[PDB]
Parts: structure tokens; sequence; C-alpha cells
């Protein structure tokens, strides 16, 4: 087709890339001499020579939810100059928003909204100056006798702590959810999955170290929050939902919550025994414990769809209680993800 | 001659090892494109990269100047983001820095100082009927201190750039943190939004600060809302900006400043902005600072906008700061500078 909508993720002023019907992607670029023009979003693509030394293709439907890209110059994979970037894939790159039929929790509604703040602090673990962001609800600056549970919210691999407020539209969906009345307000901390100890010879004892002895006593310390385990959880995404099972399980005296989203799982060992025996008294886990998520999509690669779901199946074997949450027709990316997070927020501290 | 090594950039993603910084501040740029025709990377000037043995190209620059730089990579003439480096929003579009760093100086650096907080506000606009995004400092001790009110700055990107500029190319929230624990600043909020607003109807922008931001900063912070303790200023188009805003609220501003910007204009200077200051002696008791700042390595247009703006000060009598950047062009650390010392004078 030809006629389309700009897609929300362009820069402003670029009229391409088009969504069209059927969710195809319209892509333009202006590169007289390139030799290979080449969008990768999928699947790549070959754009087409056109007038006056543009490039163009129109892709097949793509499926609905949030995308990284790549244009390619000549097999050179880069940033397309049309569209906003993110940190995934271990880089600045592109990414794609193709919006949902009837769906929008993750938008801008007008409701009362949080705040996401950055805090710095330098870490004695790394060394290094380290950043996170902070999600302090509405009315969070003016109900000062009041304090707040708080989630510890990780992003990928190849990602940082810039995921769950850009890609993850968490404000949006924290927001929504809280003026509904669906979820507690709640404060989120979103940190950097990586943590490098100099002095040292997905498991990380230094992140660990990070987490239990810089970031939860700087937040407890920083912000009004209720800080005790049973008003603090832990959840990640693929990478970090890895990091939030081992961090939580090793410390389950901090956090009564842990949520994995495409990610948490491991011959692969005798599953009675992981983390240090830590539910090899499952009657007496299962009270420790309000709520054990976990979820992935029902398109994820097969490996990572089988990590995932044979972690469900060995909690189920053993009678380890949790909540498990197939993402219809969406794939190992950010819409699995903003799905998760939005069921996963509903149950906590309650 | 012979190849080199050097200090990868901070600017470089994680794992990144090129561009390094090499002796003299050369820069030395490296990247695999084997199937490419031609690499370019657009640093001061283009340079034209030269194919190694396995399909990498290098070069080395000449020195580059000591400060912040946007750049981009070229592949058959497509100017990009090198994917070495961490991205900005520059030019009208994300972009590629680097940085250059200066030998002994660190005001803009993080240091073990007591730090504020950058948070993040959106509002809905009458005016454009969008959802806009503000980004706030509050300074050391805010949320402890809930006696305490606070003098505002408004302070505004250039072109092509938007409400993200400050916070990063500017690196402000060192800059800001380190003035005020050397006690050289006094504690303050800065506001940083977008200089653009577009009328979905259809000046917008004006309308947006004056009915919208500065409602909203003043409702939802505890701030000290006369012109006493509200200041606006900006750098080139958003200098340009503070003045034409604050010239005409001066019943909301004491304060402004404009960084390699500022100087509308063969007319009459003495009725500039509705005879603002046509009473130049009743103007200087109710101003509390006009600052204006330029680089010396500037091009030639923009410096003499800026310093002929500064001499028709001179001549009116009107009051001033004017402050020259030595060896700084129409860059980032022009800026970083100018808002050092701005804000070192505010709300005293
Ligand atoms: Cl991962």
């Amino acid at each position: 087709a030809e006629v389309g909508i700009s897609a929300s993720t362009n820069i402003p002023g670029a009229q391409y890339p088009q969504i069209l019907s059927g969710n195809r992607v319209l892509f333009r670029i202006k590169a007289p001499d390139a030799k290979r023009v080449q969008v990768d979003l999928g699947k790549k693509y070959d754009m087409v020579r056109e007038e006056e030394g543009s490039w163009a293709i129109t892709t097949d439907p793509i499926v609905e939810g949030f995308h990284y890209y790549s244009i390619l110059i000549d097999g050179v994979a880069v940033c397309d100059p049309a569209s906003r970037t993110f940190y995934g894939m271990s880089r600045m790159a592109s990414g794609i928003e193709i919006p949902e039929e009837g769906v929008d929790y993750y938008n801008l509604k007008n409701v009362p909204h949080g705040q996401i703040r950055q805090i710095r602090y330098f870490s004695d673990v790394t060394k290094a100056w380290r950043r996170a962001f902070v999600y302090t609800p509405a009315g969070y600056d003016a109900n000062t006798s009041q304090r707040y549970p708080v989630l510890y919210l990780q992003h990928g691999g190849g990602e940082d702590e810039t995921g769950w407020p850009n890609q993850g539209k968490m404000d949006a969906i924290i927001d929504n959810l809280i003026a509904e009345g669906k979820a507690k307000p709640m404060i989120v901390v979103m940190d950097n999955g990586y943590a490098v100890d100099p002095s040292a010879s997905f498991q990380n004892s230094a992140l660990e170290k990070v987490f239990i002895n810089e970031i939860i006593p700087l937040v407890d310390k920083e912000f009004r929050t209720i800080a005790d385990r049973d008003h603090r959880a832990m959840a990640g995404l693929s990478m970090g939902g890895f990091q939030a099972f081992q961090i939580a399980m090793t410390n389950l005296d901090k956090f009564a919550y842990v949520g994995g989203f495409s990610g948490g799982g491991i011959q692969g060992g005798d599953f009675s025994k992981m983390y240090n025996n830590v539910w090899s008294d499952v009657d007496t886990f299962n009270k420790r414990v309000k709520l054990i998520y976990l979820s992935i999509g029902t398109a994820e690669p097969t490996n990572m769809y089988q990590t995932v779901n044979n972690f469900h199946k060995e909690f189920e074997k053993a009678g380890i209680k949790h909540v498990y949450y197939e993402s219809p027709g969406t794939s190992h990316e950010w819409l699995t993800w903003r799905r998760s997070l939005n069921q996963f927020a509903e149950l906590l501290f309650k």
C-alpha cells in the first residue's frame, strides 16, 4: 500500500517509517551512493532503489508490540536516522512500535502520574559510579507520612537501566494500574544488571553484593519505603529474571515476591537442591514466599521457551506454588515483558 | 606510519575499544565494515578512513579540541550513529557524541558530594494538545527538608536538541551538585523543558511556559514563586527564547541568561521587547541579572550577534555580565562553562 501512519518511535518530523494496513511497515532512506541498503526487522529485507537516491521497502506484516531493528548499509548494522534509539543488543539501537488494537494500558492517560527519577551512587564493590532509575507513585511528595513497598525490576542481557523506563513504558503501566485500583501504590527501582568487582578472581556475586549491600540500603534510606521482606519484590526479564531468582532465593530474608519474565530456570542438577537447598522443605518454603511468578511468550525461540517452561514443570512436580503465564502470540520481545509487568504488579503486596 | 594506542573515550559504549584518545588529543577510530565502499568520520571535519587487512577501516584525526563534540560515521556517504558510542539528541536526530577531557578540570564530573536528583515529569498541554515531558533537578536534601522552599531556574536547550540535552550533553547535575556542595551556588530547582511547541489549530511556546510549565512546577514542587526567585536561561535558540519570554514577562523573572544566543535585531535597540528597557534606570533596578556568553572560537556570525548585543547593552548603560569562553566554539563545553558561571550569580 502507500498511505500509512508514522510510527510513534519516529524522531520528531520524520514521516517514515510508516505503518501500513495489515501492520506492514514502509521504510524509506536517502542513500544515493550506497551499494546495499537493508532493514533488519524480524528478518532482513533488501530495500530497492527509487528516485533521486532514495531506497524503500515494505515489510511483511509485523507483529504488534515493540521491536528492535537496524538499518544495514553495505552490511554494517546501524541506528536508523529516522527513529529514536534504545540501549539493546549491547549498543544503541533503533526500535519501532506497532500498536495493538484495543490495548492501551502502556499508553499515557489523564490519570495521576508518578515520577521516574535518576539517582547516582558510587559502588564500593565495583569501584565505579552507578545509576538507577526510581519510580515513585503519584502523590509521593505530598503523602509524607505514607510509606511504600518496593519492586526491584531488572532488564535483560544487552540492555541497561534505561530499559524499563523506555522500551518497557513502565511509568504508564504502573501509573494506570495504580489509578484503576488494580495495583497498590509502590516504588520501583531499575538498576543495571552488570557489575564487575575489579579485585575478584547468569550468576554474579558482585551484582548480588551491589543489590544487598548498596542498592537496597540506599533506596531504604533515600525513599519512604516499607523496608521489610513482605514489602520487597524482585523481578526481571531474561537475564534479569535469572538474576531475580538467584538474588531473591539466596536472600529470602529480604524478599517475599519474585518474578522471572522469559528468564529463570537451569543434567541440570538435582532440582530439589537448587539455590543452596532453599526449597528442600517445600511446605515451609511455600509459606515463606508470597509469590513466585514465571512468564514466557508462546512464540519464543524453542530453547528459551523450554528453559522457562521446564522450570514451571519442575515447580509443579515439586509442588512449589507459583503463577505461570504464557503471553499469547509474542516472542522474546518487550510486549511479552510489558504484559508480564502488568500482571505481576497487580499481584504484589497483597 | 606505525599504529598507536590510547584511552577509550568515556562516551564509548561498555566494552567498545574505539574511539581512543591518543597523545595530543588526536582520536583513533577503527570500524569493521568489510563490504563497504567508503567509510568516513565527521568530527570537526570529514576524514576518510583507510581499509585495513580484515575489512577494518581506521583513521587518526587531527588534534580534537577539549570538550564535547557531536560526530557521525558515514558509510557510503550515509551519516549514522557510530555503533561504538552512546547517542544524544542533537542536529534534530539521535547522533553520536565524543568527550575529550580537560586535565585538572572536573566541575562537571561526579564527585563524592551530596547529590540532587533529575526527575521526569509529564503533563498534557492545552496549547499543543499533546503530552509533554520536562526534567526537573531538585537539589540534595530536597525530600528531607520539607520546610524548605527553593528558587527555580528554567534552562533551555538549543536548536535541534530537546529536553534531554542539559541532563546528558550538559552534565548539568554534576555542575549544579558541585556548585551547591562547594557553597558557590544557592540550593535551587532547575527545570528543563522542550523548546518547540506547535498549536494543532494554527507564541505557542510562550503560553506553554507562562500558562503551563511555571504553574505546574510551582504546584508540584516547593518553590519560592516570585520573580526574585525565578530565572530563565538557554543556549543558542534557547537563549533567544529566554530573552523573548523573560523580557515580555518581567513580572515573572528577575534573572536572564543567553549562552551563545539572545541578540534579536538596523533598528532602535531602545525599543526591543516592547520598550522593556526604554527607561534604562528603572530597568536596571527591576532586573537582578542579565548574562551573555560566547565562545571565542564560534563562527563569526554567531560571535558578532552576541558581542554586538553586549555592546548595545554597554552603550545604553544596561547592567549585564558578559563572558567569552576561551578556545571553545558553538558546542557544549561553552554552555557547561556558562551554566557554571550563571548559576553562581543567581538568587543573590
Ligand atoms: Cl538475556
